[PDB]
């Protein structure tokens, strides 16, 4: 159960019950809704004010952020190095834009796990690496200025001359086929100087399409010149265990492949899972440009500053917004309760520290203490924090206005 889901559910219940109170006291149901919706929007402003800024440049902090996604058994012998690797990969697919920075981890990073060695032997390849070799040994080892054809259809059942000839006639240097390529068709393709690979994973084909510009073809009878992608270089390199196909210098590539190394088969499985998480967290933080710290620190700050706002308002709306700001503290109170702690003790201490200007003060659920949640590597992405607050509000309001 996502921590966003959890936060929204708990906060939603609290908002509801407080609304049902405010109704059994006379306040019209529709006023509460606008008050709440104004509350949620006022939290967005307050957050942008109390968040910590993270630039694609603030490396030590990016490495600290990535660290948070890398934990559990063993991950610790690997924490420093995997963090470095995460940050170097992410930093290298950062796209500039209007509206802001974009980090497309799903499409621009592929992880290919190479069992053996140290995580230090991991490589950042500027292109796309496919664990497949040439289908025929007489095909060329390298191809400069590759012209790439992607087939999702098989090239198999003199019948085969005409089949092969339709591939040869595309102009393509390089053919990736998702399925089989008949032997005789491989001979003709081979004789034409064409680098072909058979049985390519559909997802590798998807990736080839995006980085090279190729259009995946289903009918051999309908191949266009526009259907053909390009890459600076396609070659088969030897990196032991076998051979692989490197596609570098690609057309529109921010894309990179991490060849991830670990001591053993099983080490590298865990590193992959870990890296996937860290890549995402860092991506999302870089996009937001801001992070929040956890342990109820931001709910307490929001609650405090929103109770200040409440005062500067008037009418019944004020009661509503005031009650919103009160519901927020249900998050830290739940943290204390689950950790089997005294909530009153924790809330007193959180209010004291926040009232006194410590924005990062939150509950460290394990040590039972209140501490600087940044110093203690409990980071949460801004977008989750605001999505949860807005969802709790939208769900509560949707239920009220019926």
């Amino acid at each position: 159960v996502g921590d966003g889901t959890t936060t929204a559910a708990v906060l939603s219940g609290e908002l509801l019950s407080k609304a049902e109170e405010l109704i059994m006291k006379g306040v019209h149901s529709t006023i509460i809704s606008e008050g709440y919706r104004h509350a949620a929007e006022k939290c967005r402003e307050i957050l942008e004010t109390i968040t910590i800024a993270i630039s694609p440049d603030d490396e030590a902090a990016l490495i600290k952020i990535a660290g948070t996604a890398i934990t559990g058994k063993g991950a610790e012998a690997y924490k420093e190095k995997l963090s470095a690797l995460t940050v170097k990969a992410v930093r290298s697919i950062v796209e500039e834009e209007e509206d802001g920075l974009k980090v497309n981890v799903l499409e621009n990073i592929k992880i290919e796990k190479r069992a053996g060695g140290s995580i230090d032997d991991s490589e950042l390849i500027d292109g796309l690496v496919i664990d497949k070799e040439r289908s025929h040994p007489n095909m060329p080892e390298k191809v400069e200025n590759a012209k790439i054809l992607l087939l999702s259809c098989p090239v198999e059942f003199k019948m085969m001359r005409e089949m092969a000839e339709k591939v040869i006639a595309s102009g393509a240097n390089v053919v990736f086929c998702q399925k089989g390529i008949d032997d005789m068709a491989q001979y003709y393709i081979e004789k034409a100087g064409i680098y072909a690979v058979r049985r390519v994973k559909k997802s590798d084909l998807k990736r080839l399409s995006k980085v090279t510009g190729a259009t995946i073809i289903q009918d051999l009878d309908q191949i266009t010149t526009e259907d053909v992608g390009t890459a600076g270089l396609v070659e088969e390199k030897e990196v032991r265990g076998g051979k692989m196909t490197y596609v570098t210098g690609c057309q529109n590539s921010k894309a990179v492949t991490v060849l991830l190394h670990g001591g053993t088969e099983h080490v590298v499985d865990s590193l992959d899972h870990a890296l996937n998480d860290a890549l995402h967290v860092v991506g999302v933080v870089i996009e937001d440009g801001k992070v929040v710290v956890g342990g109820g620190s931001s709910e307490v700050e929001l609650s405090l500053r929103l109770s200040e706002y409440a005062s500067t308002l008037k009418g019944r709306e004020q009661l509503a917004v005031s009650k919103f700001a009160e519901a927020l503290e249900v998050i830290p109170v739940a943290l204390a309760e689950n950790a089997g702690l005294d909530p009153i003790d924790i809330m007193v201490e959180l209010r004291s520290q926040h009232e006194k200007g410590n924005k990062n003060a939150g509950l460290n659920v394990y040590t039972g203490e209140v501490v600087d949640m940044w110093e203690n590597d409990v980071i949460e992405p801004l977008r989750i924090k605001t999505q949860a607050i807005n969802a709790a509000m939208e769900a509560t309001v949707m239920i009220l206005r019926i």
